[PDB]
RNA sequence: AUUCCGGUUGAUCCUGCCGGAGGCCACUGCUAUGGGGGUCCGACUAAGCCAUGCGAGUCAAGGGGGCGUCCCUUCUGGGACGCC
């Protein structure tokens, strides 16, 4: 209820500035599902605030590395500070960013924003051997993600079988819903904005495997929330 | 738990190895209140050398004898009873 409060009071203080943003305003898309798969831009992050008011939480919100950065002047040493941050709702939603600033704080608040923008949607299921239920615990197949020279492979795990893969890795799949999952990793995975990259397209490759309508009963397949 | 983290740069991304983090076995510093179960305790170097004690005996229903007790007939000798 407090998120619904929070998304009014932010409908009512925003004006629109896009075309989705006057479309959101109005009233002719209502649920979160209707902004994705339609070519939509979304350069304006109260969109994002109203329809899934709920990744506006402290615990929600996850910063995964902060980078000093360096470069060289005449007069000498400019710092930097660059974030890397995710973002998203424990139901099929997730969003990766990266902020630069002048201060760790503006970082934050540019990383925050960049991922609020770059949500995304994911499918969840359940396709272990050992597990064979219906529920959207895991990942309902094995996936792939590729960033730099990290290649992360997820794989499906039975339920009570915690994440088992890094500790960036982790934090984005519970942020997204995952909560069980097996991980098989390839190249420097201790870039922490590779990894999370590659593990952030692990998540999105799983829009991007056909599958028949029966496979969506065997594997209890769920595209973004669930029966939620 | 089908996992990672630290280290080449003014700063970035790679290859590459080194080190942390787990289990088991052998020595070893400090330390120690109990009880149970087990196939643990001079294998690693010397299958090197050994004082002393013990670790393979049993059969009297296979045989002839010696010793001692008794019942004795009675110099003879018979029979039981054990021990050597
Ligand atoms: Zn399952």
């Amino acid at each position: 209820q407090e998120w619904k409060e929070y998304a009014k009071r932010v409908l009512d203080e925003w004006e629109p500035k896009t075309k989705l943003g006057m479309m959101v305003k109005e009233g002719q898309i209502t649920d979160i599902h209707e902004i994705f798969r339609r070519g939509y831009q979304i350069k304006e992050p109260e969109i994002i605030d109203v329809l899934l008011p709920e990744v506006n939480a402290r615990e929600n919100q996850e910063v995964l590395d902060i980078a000093l950065t360096v470069r060289m002047t005449d007069s000498g040493r400019r710092v930097r500070f660059r974030v890397l941050a995710a973002v998203g709702n424990r139901d099929g939603y997730v969003g990766l960013g990266i902020g630069h600033g002048k201060e760790v704080g503006i970082a934050i608040r540019k990383a925050i924003n960049y991922a609020k923008l770059n949500i995304i949607e994911i499918k969840r299921g359940c396709g272990s051997w050992e597990c064979r239920c219906r529920r959207p615990h895991s990942v309902p197949f094995a996936v792939e993600g590729k960033e730099g020279s990290v290649r992360v492979r997820l794989i499906p795990g039975p339920r009570g079988l915690g994440l088992v893969i890094g500790d960036v890795g982790k934090k984005i799949l519970r942020l997204a819903g995952v909560q069980d999952v097996w991980s098989q990793t390839f190249g420097e995975t201790r870039t922490t904005v590779n990894f999370a990259k590659a593990v952030f397209n692990a998540l999105y490759n799983t829009n991007r495997v056909a599958i028949s309508p029966e496979m969506i009963e065997r594997y209890g397949i769920v595209v973004g929330r669930a029966m939620p």
